[PDB]
C-alpha cells in the first residue's frame, strides 16, 4: 500500500510523527505488512476545492488487492479521521482516489509482485 | 472532478485566478457543480517533454463518470486551450490523463461516493 | 510514455542530464519515439518507505500499450537499476505503478490518442 496526501495546508502544520502515525494506521487498517507502507505527504500545494482555498487534501490510496466498497469506506473515515485531527483539514474538502492494483502492474525490487 | 496539472513553468507565470478559471471552466465542461470541483497546480517542476524543457505539462482529470472517446477530447481542447492561454504551454507538449472512477473508489467526507 | 519520480532524495543529489537520461532509457525500452516521452522527477519529498525516511522513491509509468507482466519486470529492472545507480535509492524502497492506458484516455494537443 502506498499513501500519498496533497494539501494546501503549509508544512509548518504538519506534525512530527505524521508520516509514522499514517505507517501504522495504514498497516493496522490494510492488514498488510508495515515494512512494505509507503506515504507521501506533499504541503505548501496551490489548490481549491470547490473554488475555495480553505485546507483541502486530494489523496491517493494504492493497493494490491483490499480495495473494495466496504474497505473503501472504512479507509475513508480512517484518513479523513486523521487528516481532520492532525492537519485541520474538514472531511467535505479531502478526495481520496482508490486504485485496486494488479500485482503485476506494480514494480519493486528489480521485479514486480507477479 | 479533479484536475491535477503539473508544470516546468514558474509560479509568477501562473496568474491570478487561474485556479478559479479552471474550476468554472470545468464545471461548464462537466456538467457537474463547482461546488465539487477540485483544482491542483504545480508549478516548478522538473520535467521533460520529448527531451525538451520548454514549457510542458503533465496532468489527469479523475471523474465518477463524463469520461469518453468524445468527452476527452472536448476536455482536452477545453485544458489545453486554458493552459497555451494562461501559461503559455504548446498544446503538443501536454498530456492529460483521464480516469473514469467508480463511485466506490472515490473517498470523500468519511465515506465514499458509493 | 510518462515517467514520474517522487523521492526524499534532495535535489541536488540528481545529476544532471537524469531527465535526458531517463528519456532515452526509456525510449529504447519501450520502442517510442523519443519525442512522445514525458519524464517528471520529483525530489526533496516528504516520504516514508516502510516507516523509514531513508532513500525511497514512489513512480508511475504510464503507457498506451507496452505493459504487461513481463514488460513490467523488464522496466522494474531497467528503472530501479538507475535509480540506484543514480540517486543512490535501493530497488527494494522502490514502488512503480504500471498503467496501460486507452488511447481515448490520454489527452493530447487539443484531442486525444484515439
Ligand atoms: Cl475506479
Amino acid at each position: 500500500p502506498m499513501f500519498i496526501v496533497n494539501t494546501n495546508v503549509p508544512r509548518a502544520s504538519v506534525p512530527d510523527g505524521f508520516l509514522s502515525e499514517l505507517t501504522q494506521q495504514l498497516a493496522q487498517a490494510t492488514g498488510k505488512p508495515p515494512q512494505y507502507i509507503a506515504v507521501h505527504v506533499v504541503p505548501d500545494q496551490l489548490m481549491a476545492f470547490g473554488g475555495s482555498s480553505e485546507p483541502c487534501a486530494l489523496c491517493s490510496l494504492h493497493s494490491i488487492g483490499k480495495i473494495g466498497g466496504a474497505q473503501n469506506r472504512s479507509y475513508s473515515k480512517l484518513l479523513c479521521g486523521l487528516l481532520a485531527e492532525r492537519l485541520r483539514i474538514s472531511p467535505d474538502r479531502v478526495y481520496i482516489n482508490y486504485y485496486d492494483m494488479n500485482a503485476a502492474n506494480v514494480g519493486w525490487n528489480n521485479s514486480t509482485f507477479a
